[PDB]
């Protein structure tokens, strides 16, 4: 699925990420729309040999299983093709856990270089929320 911006904004909110850790919801749609194009199906290789996956683009080699990245673990305890679906909670949950785990949203690379300091709140605005 392609999300629309709003469409997105309004299911994250719904799904309990506005003020997440202190993150306002523009901080959540600017990395999706930087990380994946807003497309629950994006996937990319890295060069370690894990895969990024889903709206999020969640690495393989902490958070998910896809069966092909030795070594690594699965802390949300989820295969990965979970976080390709049409319906994002399985990406918000494990999101959660990410951003809770110490590094905030700078473990979001799109996130670091290209949201953060700026000024996020015009992803969510015109939106009805
Ligand atoms: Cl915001
Ligand atoms: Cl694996
Ligand atoms: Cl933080
Ligand atoms: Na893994």
């Amino acid at each position: 699925k392609v999300f629309g911006r709003c469409e997105l904004a309004a299911a994250m909110k719904r799904h309990g990420l506005d003020n997440y850790r202190g993150y306002s919801l523009g901080n959540w749609v600017c990395a999706a729309k930087f990380e994946s194009n807003f497309n629950t199906q994006a996937t990319n290789r890295n060069t370690d040999g894990s895969t990024d996956y889903g709206i999020l683009q969640i690495n393989s080699r902490w958070w998910c299983n896809d069966g092909r990245t030795p070594g690594s673990r699965n802390l949300c305890n989820i295969p990965c093709s979970a976080l390709l679906s049409s319906d994002i909670t399985a990406s918000v949950n494990c999101a959660k856990k990410i951003v809770s785990d110490g590094n905030g949203m700078n473990a979001w690379v799109a996130w670091r270089n290209r949201c953060k300091g700026t000024d996020v709140q015009a992803w969510i605005r015109g939106c009805r929320l």
